[PDB]
């Protein structure tokens, strides 16, 4: 329930098919295997509907 | 010395920069950082000059 600004984690696990990868040089990102893309953010979509 | 097709892998490690990461969901694929894109291939291009 964002008052303007969404947080970036909300410290849950990631939907059914993202990827998150952990390392010492890079720190922390997350993987999008439906558009094979690396992003930093956590990943969003509806899932209720 | 490739005498046909290049072959899936040479079993070394990867390249500075890149990324390998292991799941079971999908089994194991890689990362690129300069591009920001995943593939299921091991890298290539050049390594000196």
């Amino acid at each position: 329930g964002s008052s303007g600004s969404s947080g970036p984690l909300e410290r849950e696990g990631l939907p059914p098919g993202w990827e998150r990868v952990e390392s010492s040089e890079f720190g922390t990102y997350y993987v999008d295997h439906t558009n094979k893309r690396a992003q930093y953010r956590h990943p969003s979509g509806p899932s209720s509907g």
